[PDB]
């Protein structure tokens, strides 16, 4: 659904384990802010951003999938029609990285095959607590057909780069 004034509208979703930084990543990208305190989760919602790429004005409708679910019945409805995903883990939390394949399986189950994915090792500022080497993220991203970046919502490292790369690969696939 393209709004007047835009050339495209791409739905993007942030997915991954609880506490990897999804809500923070979206808050940094959309509002260029960070909250150093616990914020309550009250449900799934989106924020918008405009990107100018490939000579077009692109509206991004970017969905935060909110908290963990007991029954994965609500988040997964929003995967339908998504042009892209940020599949996020925390470089300081091994379990969040071990979960990547499960999230990737969900992408394939609930979204069309041409949905694009960037694997994001968030919290790259936490080098003192790193447990997931970037090379391990890159290897898995290559295995699964995803782009890859390390980033930090907290320090505003590679947040723009992640979204812009995702928009680029979406545009490339669209022109196949
Ligand atoms: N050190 C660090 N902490 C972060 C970063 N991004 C988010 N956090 C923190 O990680 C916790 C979980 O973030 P949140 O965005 O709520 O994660 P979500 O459960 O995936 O939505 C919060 O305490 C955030 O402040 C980051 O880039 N670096
Ligand atoms: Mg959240």
């Amino acid at each position: 659904l393209v709004p007047r004034g835009s050339d495209y509208m791409f739905k993007l979703l942030l997915i991954g384990n609880s506490s990897v930084g999804k809500t923070s990543f979206l808050f940094r990208y959309a509002d260029d802010s960070f909250t150093p305190a616990f914020v309550s989760t009250v449900g799934i919602d989106f924020k918008v951003k405009t990107v100018y790429r490939h000579d077009k004005r692109i509206k991004l409708q970017i969905w935060d999938t909110a908290g963990q679910e007991r029954y994965r019945t609500i988040t997964t409805a929003y995967y339908r029609g998504a042009m892209g995903f940020l599949l996020m883990y925390d470089i300081a939390n091994q379990e969040s990285f071990a979960a990547v394949q499960d999230w990737a399986t969900q992408i394939k189950t609930y979204s069309w095959d041409n949905a694009q994915v960037i694997l994001v090792g968030n919290k790259c500022d936490l080098e003192d607590e790193r447990v997931v080497p970037a090379e391990d993220g890159r290897r898995l991203a290559d295995d699964l057909g995803f782009e890859f970046f390390e980033a930090s919502a907290k320090e505003n490292i590679n947040v723009k780069q992640v979204f812009e790369r995702l928009v680029d690969v979406i545009c490339e696939k669209m022109n196949e």
